[PDB]
């Protein structure tokens, strides 16, 4: 039936800044937080403030160095950590900003609480719009990834859970998820991503896991311009197969919105209602789900996409014509939530499509 969810979301996560022309854009998670209350979705949930996770949390995974240094680096030391820097990939694509330790510690608390709550019983569903950095390595950055929040909660659901489903439906690969758990069975990853010329250059179908993981990494790389239709009829099939050979008792489903058609850094053409279905998908399987948030750089299109989903773990059904809000005027010419996709082609022909299915679904028998 309809479930219990609990939202994470602190007031300061949108005045974070990534500088001058950064693709990333914390304003995102402010603006869905916005567009949401302006819908009334909080009057359906629990909403929570996540606490700043601590370094004790955070070497759960990452190396106590890493930590240290993501601790101590500032705009106003940089020169005295030139060395560190390079050596941890903070600098451009992850540069060093105002509080971004307590951007990570914030990021890292809504998931972490989140998957606390779950492994209580205490809710259906936790989203943590602000979670999602699936790129972050064990002592280093990378793709605007600092701390890797996904992996922290799935260690935490891991305390009483004997198998965890990771989902990935980010346009990059979740290449931090899948190393982190690369060679255990008691964590399945499955990544669908644009694969080729395109960050971060993993994620192949050939990469399956390695030792006792072998056959618990699922990769499905996809071309250019897939749209709503190509996606559902791929996405839908891999899931059940998963679901019904791994049998999970958790789930964490990363939400990147850079999936969606027009997106600054993304290449594919979904619409706010084709990515959801991803929601509506895992939704139906009953099990205890963690939504974490991700990628997005056309943030007008996030906050729709983000907002719709919260609607969607709710069934709650939101009007189209977008209620009044701070940020009304991003959201001009129409004004509307859902989106129309683009006419780029889709270089994902059916037969492309269900082949690397038929390809995946070979190795999912290996069981
Ligand atoms: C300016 C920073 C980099 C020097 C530059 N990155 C980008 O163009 C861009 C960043 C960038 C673009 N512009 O201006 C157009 C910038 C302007 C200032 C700072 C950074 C950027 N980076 C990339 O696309 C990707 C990262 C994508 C991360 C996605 C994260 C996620 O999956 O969605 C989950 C949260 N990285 C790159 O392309 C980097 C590293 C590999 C080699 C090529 N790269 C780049 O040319
Ligand atoms: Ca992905
Ligand atoms: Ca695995
Ligand atoms: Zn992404």
């Amino acid at each position: 039936g309809k479930k219990k969810v609990c939202y994470y979301y602190d007031g300061d996560i949108g005045n974070y800044y990534y500088g001058q022309g950064h693709p990333m854009k914390p304003h995102r998670i402010r603006m869905t937080h916005n567009l949401l209350l302006n819908y009334g979705l909080y009057r359906k949930m629990e909403i929570y403030r996540p606490h700043k996770a601590t370094a004790e949390e955070m070497t759960k995974y990452h190396s106590d160095e890493y930590i240290k240094f993501l601790r101590s680096i500032r705009p106003d030391n940089m020169s005295e950590y030139s060395k560190q820097m390079q050596r941890f990939n903070v600098g451009e694509d992850c540069p060093v900003f105002d509080g971004l330790f307590e951007f990570c510690q914030l990021s890292t608390g809504g998931s972490v609480a989140g998957a606390v709550k779950l492994n209580r019983q205490q809710t259906d569903m936790a989203v943590n719009w602000a979670g999602g950095l699936h790129h972050a390595k064990k002592s280093e950055a990378s793709g605007f990834c600092y701390v890797n929040d996904i992996v922290l909660a799935i260690l935490e659901l891991l305390k009483y859970h004997q198998r965890v489903l990771y989902i990935d439906i980010d346009i990059h690969h979740g290449d931090g998820v899948e190393e982190a758990f690369y060679t255990t069975d008691r964590v399945m990853t499955v990544s669908f991503h644009k694969y080729g010329e395109y960050f971060p250059g993993t994620g192949d179908l050939r990469d399956i896991g390695a030792g006792k993981g072998k056959y618990y990494a699922v990769n499905f790389p996809m071309r250019d311009g897939i749209d709503d239709e190509s996606y559902g009829q791929i996405f839908k099939p891999i899931i059940s197969k998963v679901m019904e050979m791994y049998q999970p008792s958790a789930v964490v489903l990363q939400c990147g919105a850079d999936s969606l058609s027009g997106d600054r850094l993304g290449c594919f053409n979904l619409t706010v209602k084709g990515h959801a279905k991803c929601v509506e998908v895992v939704k139906t399987f009953n099990l205890p789900l963690l939504m974490l948030g991700g990628g997005g750089y056309t943030i007008r299109n996030v906050a729709r996409c983000w907002t719709y989903e919260t609607a969607v773990a709710l069934d709650c059904e939101i009007p189209n014509e977008l209620p009044y809000n701070d940020y009304f005027e991003y959201f001009g010419p129409d004004f509307k939530l859902h989106i129309s996709p683009s006419n780029m082609t889709n270089q994902n022909t059916p037969e492309y499509m269900e082949k690397i299915k038929q390809r995946l679904f070979e190795n999912l028998r290996m069981l």
